[PDB]
């Protein structure tokens, strides 16, 4: 099948790459960073990322799989002394798929309204330049508070140890199909008030941040920043669209978590 | 229809339910409280509580109205000033049902590896009854931590806002199934290492608390203790049943979440 | 006594300090924004820390007064209906004075280490402009941990109640001197590792924030940014230095602290 | 010098202190465990507190050692193979000593209001028997807030690192004379409502906790519970008596503090 391989770029990764192409070359598999059916990432879970958003428009036609050079990751969930046995078993086929939900983030921005959308796989951030910031938040179109602090978060389940958790976020199974919202240094006095606590969305329900007062503000996906200014509205939902996961083991995700948490 | 009351057992619910009752003798509804298809709780979330458990064994059959006679609820969401629509409403009928999940409660205690279970609107918690306890926590069979604390809370997600919340647990929607596990003052160093963030649990998972040492300790379930002794482990899970309410009107979760903690 | 009023700007500020200014012009008070030895600062906690560092090079000189315009501020703790009562009780004198501990900060930048030194009253922060940063926290010469997240904060004991207080910070009575620091989302797994908890430095501690790898970052020193670029050090300590507050009646700190997040 | 040793009891900390004993009878050392004026405590910091409660009244008159027979204590600051060491420093003396600040617990009960008092060396808490419990909160004779909810710990400067640094309290330096207070899941919504952060009281302020409804709970000082019944108070303030420690060597506080929690 068409694969290709991402690698961090280190001399660890790029050597890797190079030996699984070599493997990949003894079987009936064709190396395409156009139109790949498999993509493998050799690095860390920010590699990863990087090919999630490399190849976001393929995600129905793609299942991923991560390779870990360094520690574990919550993505790159092998390691690399498997590679050859990962060729191997990729070579035949035959694997199941494991899907996880996205995030969907719609900006409208301009006069316009005109409106771009991303997908998150860890999570999406609007966060004030300097200072703290004032947004609306407006949940099924009725407003729930007025935000004041220093942003807010809203995670994926499997992003929900990565940012979410340093906020204070709980972790939630990938097969909850879910998007959690947690603040970061809300202000809460006896004039301003927030709910504090993390909030988890089920699917249909659209979470509306809107801007009080200063319209310019940084909004992050991911790794990187979303650059579109005069913003009126950053919309969240759960996507329809999921990211696929090719397994070759059982792996589960509370001990993916007792692994990178807890001791291994 | 078959119905009956609770009250709290002030003077005010005592007066609101006899001019209830009163309403209702003008319709075809008779008052039993041995087989009730409506069940009305005049009070206060804990009065809330205590009809769910005193039905606990005819879920299925009924549905729950909670009136507030004092601040607003959670689960008594009426105001006493519309008892005379509710009792029209609820005398004519065609209205929606909207169930929440519950919280399967399995002790194995004695030698005989007895079993009793039991439901939780709200949580069910495990707690040392004094100092910290030790518990081993048992995720799918799959030992995820050696938990030392006060305590450990799992929570349903209408409960989330009750305990839960105090322990710094995600608010989650309630057409969400799925079970929440909080700690209570963990104890964290060099040796002794938990999770401490908040766990979100989806259905068919099974999460076993397993104490160490001491045998013997607190367990909550809702407003109420389970009384049982030589305890080995303490099973949760999302129940197969729910609770089911008789809704008139549109009151989502999340203005009522606002309304309970942002301001009303 | 030589004097001086900073407005917030608005119509009330504005007219309440034309109206003391009439009332102080019956006593021997002269007005003087070069060498006052009072400053009254009309308007919320903003207009406060504005004056505070306005006259910053003079603060053995002087005792500050606040009325709040708004609501009640934790400097601003002056109504302004009072305003004609401070401005006699101000006129004749003999009212005490009390002092808060200071924060100093050093910033070492360029390549010839030069150290330009700046006082707080509220906190300092140390943030990174986008996404995540890395720096080593020095405590006494000592290596304590290499902190990668969003930023710490360090705060004065009267600045307890405002960024630190967000972080999860304890409120410090001002009687206190030391400073106290925390965490904003710090990352926190196997191989990344921070103490989590605030922590409160007694006078002479010196605590050093020593970035890692980016040497560019966001420096807050109160309201405002220390502008300095290349930077290779932030020292923190209890300043030798405090600001004066003229108190003409009982207002304890914790009952400021409860009228301002319990209820007033 | 007189002296006494106490043991954890296990083989390898009786089996050391009989080696120290030995070693002491080679000096003018005499082992008097009614008034000794050096108390050494072979085990963990539940030995040293152990230690300290049997002998809390010549505290004055006592400096305490701890060895660790297993991991690092922050009280056990020796490990076990620098036993002989420390016999012969202790030995011929000259050492100095250091001093930390200590926690008074008062505690009116009966109908005769008799008022029973207690130090604690790490914290004293009161905690509700079952489910939530209200007490109101009172300093310096200003009631500050109504607690609703599992119970209060205040703590000292050295037990901030204890069961404060669990409830999120902050980690202060011994050398501050203050006490610290953090609540254990308290109730927030709109009708109830604690100031939720820690608190940090200096010298001379006493926090008094007034149970509101149920008179009887479980007030714990360290490692035990103080037996008294018809509780109408307990005070807190930062005692006038220390506890001294016989220090041979630079340990630092922070260092401590870094090799138990951050990596050893
Ligand atoms: N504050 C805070 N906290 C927390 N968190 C956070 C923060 N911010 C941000 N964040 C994250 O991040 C990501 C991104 N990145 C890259 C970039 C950045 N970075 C750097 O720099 C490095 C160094 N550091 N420093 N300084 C990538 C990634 C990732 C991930 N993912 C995950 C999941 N899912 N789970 C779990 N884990 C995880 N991870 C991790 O994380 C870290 C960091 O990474 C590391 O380990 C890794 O493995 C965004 O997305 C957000 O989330
Ligand atoms: N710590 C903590 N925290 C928090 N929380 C808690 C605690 N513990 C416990 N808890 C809870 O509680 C319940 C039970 N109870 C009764 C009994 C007890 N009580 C009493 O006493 C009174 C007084 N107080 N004091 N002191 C009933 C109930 C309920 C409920 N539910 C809900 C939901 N769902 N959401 C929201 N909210 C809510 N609620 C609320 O809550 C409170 C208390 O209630 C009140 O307001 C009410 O409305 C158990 O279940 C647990 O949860
Ligand atoms: N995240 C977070 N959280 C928290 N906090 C914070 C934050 N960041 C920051 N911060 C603060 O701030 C300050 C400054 N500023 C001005 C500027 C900014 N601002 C604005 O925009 C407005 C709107 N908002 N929004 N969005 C001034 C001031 C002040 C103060 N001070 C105090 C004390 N001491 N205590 C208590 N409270 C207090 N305060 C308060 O606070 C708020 C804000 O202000 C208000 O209410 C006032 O009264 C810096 O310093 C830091 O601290
Ligand atoms: N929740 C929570 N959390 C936290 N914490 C706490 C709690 N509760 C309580 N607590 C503590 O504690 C103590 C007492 N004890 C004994 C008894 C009990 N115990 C047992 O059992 C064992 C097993 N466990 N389990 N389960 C003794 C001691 C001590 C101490 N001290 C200190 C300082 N200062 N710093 C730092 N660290 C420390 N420590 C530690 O801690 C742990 C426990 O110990 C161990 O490691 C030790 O080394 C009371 O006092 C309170 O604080």
């Amino acid at each position: 099948m068409k694969y290709m391989i991402t690698s961090k770029g280190d001399e660890k990764s790029d050597l890797l790459r190079l030996n699984m192409i070599a493997g990949f070359g003894e079987y009936d598999m064709e190396y395409d960073d156009v139109e790949p059916e498999i993509v493998i990432s050799i690095g860390g879970d920010g590699t990863f990322l990087s090919a999630f958003h490399q190849y976001e428009e393929r995600l129905d036609e793609i299942a991923f799989i991560g390779i870990h050079t360094g520690h574990l990751g919550f993505y790159a969930d092998w390691r690399p002394a498997e590679a050859d046995k990962l060729v191997k078993l990729l070579a035949k086929g035959e694997y199941q798929k494991v899907s996880y939900p996205l995030l969907k983030t719609t900006v409208k921005y301009g006069i316009g309204k005109k409106e771009a959308t991303y997908l998150a796989l860890n999570e999406s951030t609007v966060k004030s330049s300097g200072g703290p910031f004032v947004v609306d938040v407006v949940i099924n179109d009725i407003h729930f508070e007025r935000f004041r602090g220093d942003g807010l978060c809203m995670s994926t389940p499997s992003g929900t140890t990565a940012y979410n958790k340093s906020l204070g976020g709980a972790l939630m199974h990938p097969s909850i199909e879910a998007m959690q919202l947690t603040e970061m240094a809300s202000i809460n006095n006896r004039v301003y008030r927030t709910i504090g606590s993390p909030l988890v969305f089920p699917k249909h329900h659209v979470v509306s941040l809107q801007p009080v007062n200063d319209k310019d503000f940084q909004i992050s996906v991911d790794h990187l920043s979303i650059l579109h200014r005069d913003v009126q509205e950053i919309r969240y939902e759960v996507s329809a669209k999921k990211i696929h996961f090719a397994r070759f083991r059982s792996f589960p995700f509370w001990r993916r978590v007792h692994d990178s948490f807890i001791e291994d």
